[PDB]
């Protein structure tokens, strides 16, 4: 890896990969900053190599056409050797891992609630045995595939709630999301993963996350099949967690920048 | 994997594997229960192989003597052939993934603050910047050597405060923490995994969790360097993950389970 080149498939998605905010034009790796330009940085830095941020072109993360084998987004970039890495807020998932390998997480989440402070509702529990409080999701993202997969109860309870209501309680995206709970007068609530209602949270005093997590996943680097980098990889990220520079890259992009 | 034995090591750790509480004597894997006794169950129903728990020899995790260079614990049970995988409350870190092998991720935690409920504390910060409230940790654990280690400022005033404090704010056992904050009233927080504080608050109504994690990690499990069982245990972990069997286990150890 010392004075090698790689290309690092990434996404945008605040506040991972972010086109800085300049009206100078930017060239290169210079365009972009967040939480995940800075991680491949640090690993650059510990192992030696230089590297090239190339966006995704369609857009997608990465899931597999279960007919046609047909993988998109960053995952089908490193199957089909375009990129060397992809580092992005990139699940770790069964489908994937058969087709790509991860590293240990660099960061930790679960699907939860986005809600308005100041309530009597603790848990998905209490927003599953009452109907006032409507709540949604992303249309089509990865917390609604959840709901719609789970057989634990409540939460196909839940799911069956939110196929059920009319109008619609899905979202275009999840600044759409966020506003339905801002603006809802504790009518709405909101479900995607934890990290992004930690950064609502910070951003917006009204919101709380209610509840902890209703499922358990993890953010790690993806790399081509048996890749020979990926063991050099992992050590990084557990030296750079045990350090404390992977919580103080949280605290920077989560509760600093905006 | 189908139709080989395996031996697993593990450590009594509660509720990943405890004795059960029985008068009638057990026998072989009879003698556990726990989390991580239904963690190896599901993996090697999945895989196809038998096993054998056998308890650590010497009742440690896998800490590396720097100077010797000798490893005890699960870790060194693994590396002298005498355990096929590692299934415990086994933290994955640096270095012990440069001697063995870890899956991915069967458990995600840290190091979180234990206090009452209905108090307008929400944060490590707020703890730091008073000092009326008092906080403290297990004496010689791992929490308290993340804050003796750590170099992020917030952390570095808490362990400032803890060392100095008068009386002492350690403690010899999280049982001992646990009713220091209870009894307290509010005079006390005491710091420790999330998962062992998720495991009081699920036990004591009156006592919660503060703010969100100081630090990172993840439970895993171990195998000797190459093993060809890592793989095979990934996928597993992460369809069990995906079906909800590890959220239906660990309903059933911290919020159904009493003893164990
Ligand atoms: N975690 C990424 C997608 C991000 C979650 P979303 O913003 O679609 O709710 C993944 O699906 O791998
Ligand atoms: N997590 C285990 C040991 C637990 C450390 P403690 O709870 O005694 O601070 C390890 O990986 O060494």
């Amino acid at each position: 890896l010392k004075n090698k080149t790689l290309v690092v498939t990434t996404i945008l998605s605040n506040p991972y990969c972010m086109r800085k905010e300049s009206a100078i034009p930017l060239s290169g790796n210079d365009q972009f900053e967040g939480y995940a330009v800075d991680l491949i940085h640090e690993i650059s830095k510990s192992l030696g190599f230089n590297y090239k941020i190339q966006l995704v072109p369609d857009g997608s993360y990465g899931s597999l056409n279960k007919l046609t084998g047909e993988w998109n987004g960053m995952i089908r970039e490193l199957l089909e050797q375009r990129a060397d890495l992809a580092i992005a807020d990139l699940t770790i998932t069964f489908e994937r891992e058969q087709a790509v390998d991860f590293t240990t997480p660099f960061m930790n989440l679960g699907v939860s609630i986005l809600y308005r402070k100041g309530t009597p509702i603790e848990s998905a529990e209490d927003l599953a045995k009452q109907t006032r409080i409507k709540y949604g999701a992303l249309k089509g993202g990865s917390t609604a595939a959840f709901f719609r997969d789970s057989k634990i109860s409540t939460y196909q309870r839940m799911w069956s709630f939110m196929e059920s209501a009319r109008p619609s309680v899905f979202t275009a995206s999840n600044g759409e999301g966020v506003e339905r709970v801002a603006k809802g007068k504790g009518s709405y609530a909101f479900l995607m993963e934890s990290t992004s209602i930690e950064y609502v949270t910070e951003r917006n005093c009204e919101l709380t996350q209610v509840g902890g997590m209703l499922d358990t996943k993890s953010y790690g680097i993806a790399t081509p099949p048996n890749s020979p980098y990926r063991t050099a990889i992992n050590s990084v990220i557990l030296k750079l967690q045990e350090e404390g520079k992977l919580h103080i890259l949280k605290t920077k992009w989560w509760k600093e920048k905006r």
